[PDB]
């Protein structure tokens, strides 16, 4: 089946003690290949990302690489906690580029009352200067992204009304309609508790290739793969039974949150997918998948 | 009760990003007052000391102060990871001075196989140039120090066969005998999981004043105090029920490990004890106790 | 007439202790406005750039700003000392963008024998990944740049055969011809010892606007302005008598070399020129000139 | 003749860009061997030490070494500019240890009026905590040190009423008497313009070994050596004609002040003298002399 291949046993990005905003953890990064470079917009916290460590604030960093392994990083966050909806910061960004514009969906965590987090949108032409567009869906939700192109003249988003992956459609990026669930947890498996997107889906000749995450009943996080129909991505063509990535290395199994691999970004250079993922909500790693290796079992049964 | 009094709300020593060896954390320092100055031999790490990626290394720095609050620091470690037993460095030093010689016990962490850490001894005449004397006890152990004077013509050491404070005796500083436990955890209290020495004990008219640490069942670290008989320090005269120091300030409650105060050093100037402690395995603070405020309840009953 | 206006009394970029490559000095930066951002490719040294001990090495950093005053910076150099011609590093880069490609001329300092420095060229599409094209002129020379457009179908460069600004022409960026001097020092003035370009010239309706530097007989460095004919930039239309910028602030007057302002970069946003300059070969500042304020004295007489 | 031997072509101590107080120059250091270590109390400036660079302030740093070559350094100065006599800082310290106490003479530079500099004294038990004792001689003077032992029950100092090395005597370190010149410049030589002590003198079986400095008529600084009588150090028993050290390395010939070697410290371990010197008032080097090679 499909399995992501780690390039080494070492993270590609680690917290940096010198800078308070990224002193504890860097994880769950957006990623895109553009103009001959890999770019990360990474989630960073000052404190370990759980209440037992403290009142962490998530901010978004920028890193850049020629090879997708060795990164340079900017000294200050490119987005910081600047609104009420973002009092506790910005989480788990997903980025696509459409017609010259980068569209980032992230979760603004306000923590002012129960379930005070929202999918928010920001745009950029350059990945450094971000313009907030505000809340996308006025409801507790997260794990959101646009598709990287319009389909049938509409913007399409993925979201996560608990505990399923949902899709929705928009003409104007402000009003969303035709909400429906497209992927659900499966009882008594590695993907029983909840599912959500990983990074944004990638267009393939055979359909939309979507990496997803799931948690089991022991709260272990793994990645999986699903293929969606090109014209109607609400239709699942295939869903791989087995995970494509699971916690194996020491820094995936242990850290601020044990036994987590979690992706918000998949960059493509020359038909190789570079899947960036958080390990234990502490560091960032990379694992690859060649596009020619995207193969699902063909079957037909109700 | 005995309570340590913080000398300020700010650390007295913090990590320094420009020096790799102390970039992440400085904590758990030895301390001694000598020749009109306070001297720290501090534990320092290059990456967070709970990191599950890479291989953090502990090295020993030197700092010096006229007032016990405001420190100057040397730019390079006075002991670095130079033997196999110290591949991952030197931890949690405790120092005493006997007859012109400084005796430092530290934990050498090799990590070459299961439980590869050992109490090790180094000596110096000047606190800068250290001569390794090798492993003290050939067994997994830590939290060790000499007493600062011979007792009945013998050297006495404290150690920590799990989970109790132990003592032992030596005529030649090489062979240790009459090992016995002297202090144990108390169930259902702040000191239930484990106990260990803080810094080396301090001689008083009423007995040996020994600061100890303990962890509770949620791994919160606090300091306590016990008074041992002068001639036979295996005999506990009094043990304070309540802690003398617990995590309260932000940098004691939050850092690389939450809710830790941890001491390896207590310097004495003019009948005031300066207790140096790590906060959250991240920074170093100081709190005082005047000798006249060392008050315990004595008893006479089986 | 023309005077640059400082945007701040503080540097916009300073050396950073934590990073050895830029520990001592950041100065003499290239600059360009692109894709809604100001970008600096800055000269940095590990030790003072006038040190007579050791061997200072110049490497090239990257910084980026939305407003041209407040910069973010990458943690590693985008070009380091990687050839024999660059044993002592890369100096005083000038950048232009032509048809999607950035062309950087810098001085490679080898110091292997007498006068071992050369104008070298590197190209990039993104300002991060630089491809060396090698030595431009096989002779001791410096203070070089392309013009930001071809003229009459040719590439044009400025250089500095001592002590004058020179121009030369090329069809292929490898072979240069029609070398001629275009600007000379003026005896008994602030610009008596030597002249050289500042940043690359900027096209205006009235001609090429070229900031230049000069040294006086006491080695004080100031900036001036000259206007060159559009079609034949060897012809000077006007040269301002007085400097446009001179050392005034404390960090321009004092540092590793006293009384120096020195520019290698002039970014343009919305008809305002942002002139980045080194102060005292130690830090980087910014001063502006609106295009409408480019006014020279003209006359008509033999 | 006596020649100091450099141990390498590299400084032992250089300015540190991270710390403003020592960003430009470290030079002209005191030195002593004590308790198994070499200790430097070094002059440091924030700006090159000439008015053409700016209003430099001299402060005193601490460094320490096991081998006399490879130093560790403290992050802040052990003495900073804290009196009016020291507005522009503390210069060119010389240290001796007598009966458990370190005695440092330095120049306090106030620059408040013409010739506003004074020999000042500070003491310490540990080289870190310094107690000022104030101005030693109320006159423009510098290049001062105690001898490292009392002689005939008196403290003895060297000083520099311009342009000669002087000696003086004291019972109490406050009142100085029996001032006399002991060493003068020699016209038309490398030592024509002025002379001054280097580090404090060192006792030998043959007399007090004193390194001195001199400037020539082009302001080039070199070191020389003299031998003084043990009981009466006002009597010069030998003075070497040729210098023992002169600017040769690039960082001795060029820097903030060209063509300078200048010593304020000479540490002794196992019969070898380690002579620490400023090069070009910018960096610190070391050159050695074995005791058995002190031959006039
Ligand atoms: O901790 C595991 C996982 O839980 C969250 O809720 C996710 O959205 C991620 O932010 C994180 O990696
Ligand atoms: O992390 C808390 C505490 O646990 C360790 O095991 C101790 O020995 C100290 O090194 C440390 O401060
Ligand atoms: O030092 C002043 C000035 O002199 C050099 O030669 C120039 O090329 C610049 O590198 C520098 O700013
Ligand atoms: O500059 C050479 C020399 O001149 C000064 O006056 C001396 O006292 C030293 O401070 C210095 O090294």
């Amino acid at each position: 089946g499909i399995k992501l291949k780690r390039l080494s046993d070492k993270p590609v990005l680690m917290p940096k003690a010198e800078n308070e905003w990224e002193r504890a953890a860097v994880f769950n990064t957006a990623a895109i290949y553009d103009n001959g470079l890999f770019h990360l917009i990474y989630r960073a916290t000052d404190i370990g990302p759980h209440a037992k460590y403290g009142k962490y604030i998530s901010r978004l960093g920028y890193a850049v690489s020629k090879d997708g392994i060795n990164f340079m990083r900017l000294d200050k966050p490119v987005m910081s906690n600047e609104t009420e909806q973002e009092l506790r910061g910005l989480e788990d960004p997903r980025i696509v580029k459409i017609d010259g514009i980068y569209y980032m969906m992230y979760t603004g965590f306000g923590d002012r009352f129960q379930d005070d987090y929202r999918i928010c949108l920001a745009t950029s032409k350059n990945l450094i200067d971000w313009e907030r567009k505000g809340v996308v869906l006025d409801e507790p939700n997260k794990d959101a992204s646009l598709f990287p192109e319009k389909i049938n003249g509409k913007y399409v988003m993925l979201h996560r009304r608990y505990p399923d992956i949902w899709i929705a459609f928009s003409d104007d990026l402000k009003n969303w309609y035709d909400h429906k669930p497209i992927l659900k947890p499966i009882p008594n498996t590695w993907e029983s508790a909840r599912v959500g997107i990983g990074g944004p889906p990638i267009k393939t000749k055979d359909g939309w290739f979507l990496i997803y995450h799931a948690a089991d009943d022991n709260n272990v996080y793994r990645l999986g793969a699903v293929l969606l129909d090109l014209e109607d991505p609400s239709k699942v063509i295939a869903r791989q039974k087995e995970p494509i990535l699971e916690p194996e290395l020491g820094w995936e199994k242990e850290g601020y949150i044990p036994n987590v691999v979690f992706s918000c970004g998949n960059a493509v250079k020359d038909d190789t997918i570079y899947v960036y993922y958080g390990g234990a909500d502490t560091v960032i790693g990379v694992a690859i998948l060649e596009m020619k290796d995207i193969k699902f079992h063909h079957h037909h049964h109700h």
